[PDB]
DNA sequence: CACAGTGCTACAGACTGGAACAAAAACCCTGCAG
C-alpha cells in the first residue's frame, strides 16, 4: 500500500546495486561520507577559538590549523610508543 | 563606557666587547688619639 508507485531513492539503491558495488569495490563503509561529514565538527571549533578573526584572514588560519591537525606526522607522537 | 581574547604583525625590549671609570663593599692598615 506505501510501495506501490513510489520508493525511497535509498530503499533502491540499497536492494539493488551493492552486491555490484562491493564485487567492484570490495568496500563501502570504508568510502563512507563520514571523513568528510564528521571532520565539520572540527571546523566549527576551528571556526571558534582558532579562528583570527575576520572575514579577511580566517579561512586561511582554519585551513592552515585543519591542515596541521590531520597529519600523521604529529599523531605519531600520541601514544609515544605506548 | 563589558571583557577575554583573536594570530601575525610590528620592534619595542632582552643580549656582546673592550675600554675604563667610579662607587661601593669590607680588609688591611697607618694615623692620631684616652
Amino acid at each position: 500500500y506505501r510501495y506501490d508507485g513510489k520508493i525511497t531513492n535509498y530503499l533502491h539503491k540499497t536492494l539493488a546495486h551493492v552486491p555490484e558495488i562491493v564485487e567492484r569495490d570490495g568496500s563501502i563503509g570504508a568510502w563512507a561520507s563520514e571523513g568528510n561529514e564528521s571532520g565539520n565538527k572540527l571546523f566549527r571549533r576551528f571556526r571558534k577559538m582558532n579562528a583570527r578573526q575576520s572575514k579577511t584572514f580566517e579561512l586561511e588560519d582554519i585551513l592552515k590549523h585543519h591542515w596541521l591537525y590531520t597529519s600523521k606526522y604529529l599523531q605519531k607522537f600520541m601514544e609515544a610508543h605506548k
